[PDB]
């Protein structure tokens, strides 16, 4: 005679913390920005950004994958 | 005689915390921005941005996946 | 006669912590920025950024993978 | 002339979470209880209890008081 | 002329968490209890209990008092 | 002229966490108990308990007080 007791217990935790988290009393200060542009000639496509402060979180990465598998073969 | 007691317990926890979280006292300062553009010539497509402050939390990455698979067999 | 008891207990705590976490009392200061441009001549595709301060957290790296596999057999 | 703008904002949050809350997986097991009493004598008040399991969650204490006083005086 | 602006803002928490909260996978196991009582004599008040498991979460504390006062006097 | 601005901001977080919080895998065991009371004799008040396991979480003390007081005066 045979018994199989198959009782995996999984309490595991898979946590991603990403970006600007738990930060306190930040005062990021952009200075003055002055742009003079005169008589400039562009023969082709232009991409431009101007500004005193960029404050940015970009988070492509959080990305948890859990793969879990439980085979029991009695043949 | 045969007994199989297939009783996994899953209490596991997959969690993603992405971007800006729990940030307690921020005062981002946009500076003054001045742009003077004169007699500029563009032959082709222009893309532009102007501003004192950008305050951006872009998150492509929340990203959780969980694959789980139970497979008893008795043949 | 045969008994198999298969009681794995998983309490694992796979954690990622990326970017600006738990920072206190920053005052990042951008200086004044002055750009003079006159009579420039661009023959091909242009990309430009001007600004006093960049305060950026870019995080592609959260990235948790857990692969877990149980495989009992009785042939 | 005199102007008084008395506009206090209350958004504050008193809260009590007393007792047995959010407890996920529990299986309290009472055991076998056997009592044999013979030839006993009790000349005064008896109070008694017998049982395998008590799961009591008595909460006398969880109350709030939130006294608030406002007074504007112009004598 | 006189201006008084009186705009206190309260967003504060006053939280009590008391007793038995957020617990996981508990299995308290009372054992066998056997009582033999023979020929016992009690001349005064008896208060008695028998049992394998007391899973009791008594909370007679955990209350809150918030007292708040706002006096503006213009005498 | 006289201008008084009175803007106290409260973001505070008075918090109590008392008793058995966030425990993850307890299996408290009670042993077998066997009591052989024979021929005993009690002339005065008896208070008694028998049992394998107490899992008691008494919280008589976890309370909060926040006392808060604003006074503005113009004599």
């Amino acid at each position: 005679s045979v018994q199989i007791v198959y009782k995996p217990v999984d309490l595991s935790k898979v946590t991603s913390k990403c970006g600007s988290l738990g930060n306190i009393h930040h005062k990021p200060g952009g200075g003055q920005v002055e742009v003079k542009s005169e008589k400039l000639d562009f023969k082709d496509r232009v991409q431009s950004k101007i500004g005193s402060l960029d404050n940015i979180t970009h988070v492509p990465g959080g990305g948890n994958k859990k793969i879990e598998t439980h085979k029991l073969t009695f043949r």
